[PDB]
Protein backbone atom coordinates (compact mmCIF):
# COMPACT_ATOMS: atom_id res chain seq x y z
CA UNK A 1 0.00 0.00 0.00
CA UNK A 2 1.27 3.16 -0.94
CA UNK A 3 -1.89 4.59 0.68
CA UNK A 4 -1.12 2.98 4.23
CA UNK A 5 -0.59 6.44 5.44
CA UNK A 6 -3.59 8.32 3.59
CA UNK A 7 -6.43 9.62 5.70
CA UNK A 8 -9.26 7.65 4.54
CA UNK A 9 -12.65 8.93 3.40
CA UNK A 10 -15.86 7.29 2.48
CA UNK A 11 -18.02 9.27 -0.81
CA UNK A 12 -21.70 10.22 0.91
CA UNK A 13 -23.37 9.80 -2.14
CA UNK A 14 -26.19 11.62 -1.03
CA UNK A 15 -25.01 14.90 0.34
CA UNK A 16 -22.14 14.45 -3.01
CA UNK A 17 -19.32 15.25 0.25
CA UNK A 18 -16.57 12.53 1.13
CA UNK A 19 -16.08 12.10 4.68
CA UNK A 20 -13.12 11.09 6.59
CA UNK A 21 -13.58 8.09 8.61
CA UNK A 22 -11.68 5.99 11.00
CA UNK A 23 -13.41 2.84 10.21
CA UNK A 24 -11.91 2.13 7.17
CA UNK A 25 -8.08 1.62 5.84
CA UNK A 26 -6.14 1.11 2.78
CA UNK A 27 -7.28 -2.68 2.88
CA UNK A 28 -10.75 -2.35 4.10
CA UNK A 29 -13.22 -5.31 2.96
CA UNK A 30 -15.66 -4.41 -0.28
CA UNK A 31 -18.67 -5.31 2.69
CA UNK A 32 -17.03 -2.07 5.06
CA UNK A 33 -17.13 -0.16 2.46
CA UNK A 34 -20.70 -0.62 1.47
CA UNK A 35 -22.25 -0.56 5.10
CA UNK A 36 -19.87 2.95 5.78
CA UNK A 37 -21.26 3.44 2.21
CA UNK A 38 -24.91 3.17 3.54
CA UNK A 39 -24.19 4.90 7.55
CA UNK A 40 -21.96 7.86 6.99
CA UNK A 41 -25.25 10.33 6.37
CA UNK A 42 -25.36 10.62 9.99
CA UNK A 43 -21.86 11.68 10.75
CA UNK A 44 -20.36 15.01 11.30
CA UNK A 45 -19.29 17.60 8.44
CA UNK A 46 -16.35 18.28 10.13
CA UNK A 47 -13.20 17.33 8.06
CA UNK A 48 -15.09 16.94 5.00
CA UNK A 49 -14.44 17.42 1.51
CA UNK A 50 -15.89 18.28 -1.79
CA UNK A 51 -14.37 16.80 -4.93
CA UNK A 52 -15.63 18.46 -7.56
CA UNK A 53 -16.28 16.70 -10.70
CA UNK A 54 -17.56 13.26 -8.99
CA UNK A 55 -21.07 12.16 -10.12
CA UNK A 56 -22.57 8.70 -8.93
CA UNK A 57 -26.01 7.91 -10.20
CA UNK A 58 -27.86 4.74 -8.89
CA UNK A 59 -29.60 3.03 -11.28
CA UNK A 60 -28.60 4.73 -14.26
CA UNK A 61 -29.51 1.83 -16.24
CA UNK A 62 -32.79 -0.76 -16.03
CA UNK A 63 -32.19 -4.18 -15.80
CA UNK A 64 -33.56 -4.56 -19.03
CA UNK A 65 -31.46 -2.03 -20.33
CA UNK A 66 -28.27 -3.68 -18.78
CA UNK A 67 -29.91 -7.42 -20.13
CA UNK A 68 -29.77 -6.03 -23.99
CA UNK A 69 -26.36 -3.86 -23.57
CA UNK A 70 -24.93 -7.27 -21.89
CA UNK A 71 -26.54 -9.57 -24.86
CA UNK A 72 -24.43 -7.36 -27.43
CA UNK A 73 -21.75 -7.05 -25.66
CA UNK A 74 -21.19 -10.80 -25.70
CA UNK A 75 -21.60 -11.12 -29.80
CA UNK A 76 -18.14 -9.34 -29.84
CA UNK A 77 -14.98 -11.25 -29.23
CA UNK A 78 -12.77 -10.65 -26.12
CA UNK A 79 -9.38 -9.20 -26.20
CA UNK A 80 -6.99 -9.67 -23.67
CA UNK A 81 -5.59 -6.09 -21.23
CA UNK A 82 -3.43 -5.84 -18.36
CA UNK A 83 -3.61 -7.07 -14.96
CA UNK A 84 -6.37 -10.14 -15.09
CA UNK A 85 -9.03 -7.95 -17.56
CA UNK A 86 -10.30 -7.97 -20.68
CA UNK A 87 -11.87 -5.05 -23.51
CA UNK A 88 -13.43 -4.14 -26.30
CA UNK A 89 -12.06 -1.49 -28.04
CA UNK A 90 -14.71 1.13 -29.81
CA UNK A 91 -18.22 5.10 -31.15
CA UNK A 92 -19.54 2.02 -32.98
CA UNK A 93 -21.51 0.05 -30.91
CA UNK A 94 -25.34 0.90 -31.41
CA UNK A 95 -26.33 0.61 -27.30
CA UNK A 96 -23.52 4.27 -27.64
CA UNK A 97 -26.15 6.66 -28.82
CA UNK A 98 -29.15 5.29 -26.34
CA UNK A 99 -26.02 5.73 -23.16
CA UNK A 100 -25.19 9.36 -24.56
CA UNK A 101 -29.10 10.75 -24.77
CA UNK A 102 -29.79 8.82 -21.47
CA UNK A 103 -26.85 11.32 -19.89
CA UNK A 104 -27.76 14.47 -21.71
CA UNK A 105 -31.50 14.11 -20.56
CA UNK A 106 -30.05 13.47 -16.35
CA UNK A 107 -28.15 16.61 -16.91
CA UNK A 108 -27.53 18.46 -20.60
CA UNK A 109 -24.85 20.73 -18.71
CA UNK A 110 -22.45 18.15 -17.51
CA UNK A 111 -22.88 15.21 -19.72
CA UNK A 112 -24.09 16.65 -22.30
CA UNK A 113 -22.18 17.58 -25.33
CA UNK A 114 -20.06 14.56 -25.09
CA UNK A 115 -18.44 12.92 -28.43
CA UNK A 116 -15.95 10.33 -27.37
CA UNK A 117 -13.12 9.18 -29.09
CA UNK A 118 -12.76 5.78 -27.16
CA UNK A 119 -15.58 3.50 -25.64
CA UNK A 120 -14.32 0.86 -23.98
CA UNK A 121 -15.72 -2.42 -22.30
CA UNK A 122 -13.41 -3.57 -19.62
CA UNK A 123 -14.40 -6.98 -18.18
CA UNK A 124 -13.42 -8.14 -14.54
CA UNK A 125 -13.45 -11.42 -12.90
CA UNK A 126 -13.15 -12.12 -9.35
CA UNK A 127 -11.20 -15.87 -10.63
CA UNK A 128 -8.75 -14.26 -12.17
CA UNK A 129 -8.39 -11.49 -9.58
CA UNK A 130 -8.93 -8.83 -11.76
CA UNK A 131 -7.30 -5.23 -11.21
CA UNK A 132 -6.90 -1.70 -12.15
CA UNK A 133 -3.35 -0.03 -10.39
CA UNK A 134 -4.04 3.67 -8.99
CA UNK A 135 -3.48 6.15 -12.40
CA UNK A 136 -4.33 9.68 -13.96
CA UNK A 137 -4.79 10.42 -17.81
CA UNK A 138 -2.89 13.33 -19.41
CA UNK A 139 -4.36 16.25 -20.11
CA UNK A 140 -2.93 17.03 -22.91
CA UNK A 141 -4.25 13.38 -24.46
CA UNK A 142 -7.39 12.98 -22.80
CA UNK A 143 -10.04 15.12 -22.02
CA UNK A 144 -12.03 15.61 -19.44
CA UNK A 145 -15.69 13.84 -18.44
CA UNK A 146 -14.39 9.96 -17.77
CA UNK A 147 -17.31 7.86 -17.49
CA UNK A 148 -17.96 4.43 -16.12
CA UNK A 149 -21.17 2.50 -15.83
CA UNK A 150 -21.56 -0.71 -13.36
CA UNK A 151 -22.86 -3.92 -15.61
CA UNK A 152 -23.40 -7.34 -14.37
CA UNK A 153 -22.35 -6.08 -10.57
CA UNK A 154 -21.19 -3.26 -8.68
CA UNK A 155 -17.78 -2.66 -7.13
CA UNK A 156 -15.43 0.40 -5.54
CA UNK A 157 -13.78 2.66 -7.03
CA UNK A 158 -10.57 3.93 -4.95
CA UNK A 159 -9.23 7.36 -5.90
CA UNK A 160 -6.13 9.18 -4.24
CA UNK A 161 -4.47 12.30 -4.06
CA UNK A 162 -1.09 12.36 -3.53
CA UNK A 163 -0.03 16.02 -2.82
CA UNK A 164 -2.74 15.68 0.16
CA UNK A 165 -2.44 12.49 0.56
CA UNK A 166 -5.95 11.50 0.86
CA UNK A 167 -7.99 8.42 -0.13
CA UNK A 168 -11.53 8.36 -1.14
CA UNK A 169 -13.96 5.43 -1.48
CA UNK A 170 -16.99 5.49 -4.11
CA UNK A 171 -19.01 2.62 -3.81
CA UNK A 172 -20.55 2.41 -7.32
CA UNK A 173 -23.73 0.00 -7.07
CA UNK A 174 -25.13 -2.75 -9.63
CA UNK A 175 -26.27 -0.33 -12.73
CA UNK A 176 -24.56 2.86 -11.44
CA UNK A 177 -23.03 5.31 -13.61
CA UNK A 178 -19.74 7.39 -12.28
CA UNK A 179 -18.29 10.37 -14.14
CA UNK A 180 -15.24 11.74 -13.36
CA UNK A 181 -14.49 15.51 -14.43
CA UNK A 182 -12.92 18.66 -13.53
CA UNK A 183 -11.16 18.03 -9.97
CA UNK A 184 -11.72 14.36 -10.11
CA UNK A 185 -10.29 13.83 -13.67
CA UNK A 186 -7.38 15.53 -13.05
CA UNK A 187 -6.08 16.15 -9.11
CA UNK A 188 -7.04 12.26 -8.46
CA UNK A 189 -5.82 9.29 -9.75
CA UNK A 190 -8.21 6.46 -9.86
CA UNK A 191 -8.40 2.48 -9.34
CA UNK A 192 -9.95 -0.66 -8.26
CA UNK A 193 -8.68 -3.05 -6.16
CA UNK A 194 -8.61 -6.95 -6.54
CA UNK A 195 -10.73 -7.44 -2.90
CA UNK A 196 -13.79 -4.82 -4.93
CA UNK A 197 -14.75 -7.50 -7.32
CA UNK A 198 -17.91 -8.97 -7.15
CA UNK A 199 -17.87 -12.03 -9.67
CA UNK A 200 -17.79 -10.98 -13.02
CA UNK A 201 -18.28 -7.02 -13.94
CA UNK A 202 -18.34 -4.79 -16.83
CA UNK A 203 -17.06 -1.86 -16.82
CA UNK A 204 -18.34 0.46 -20.04
CA UNK A 205 -15.83 3.38 -20.18
CA UNK A 206 -16.31 6.33 -22.36
CA UNK A 207 -13.55 8.98 -22.27
CA UNK A 208 -13.19 12.33 -25.01
CA UNK A 209 -10.14 13.55 -26.36
CA UNK A 210 -8.20 16.69 -25.21
CA UNK A 211 -8.11 17.97 -28.77
CA UNK A 212 -8.50 17.05 -32.27
CA UNK A 213 -5.18 16.62 -33.48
Amino acid sequence: DKHVNYKVFIYDHIRQIAIPTTNLNSQSSLEDIIDESTSCQSVSTDGSIEIDGLTLIHNFLSESEESKILNMIDTVEWAQSQSGRRKQDYGMPEYADMLLNKMSEYDVKKLGNYQPFEMCNLEYEEVKKSAIEMHQDDMWIWGNRLISINLINGSVMTLSNDNKSFLCYVHMPHRSLLCMADECRYDWKHGVLAHHIRGRRIALTMREAAKDF
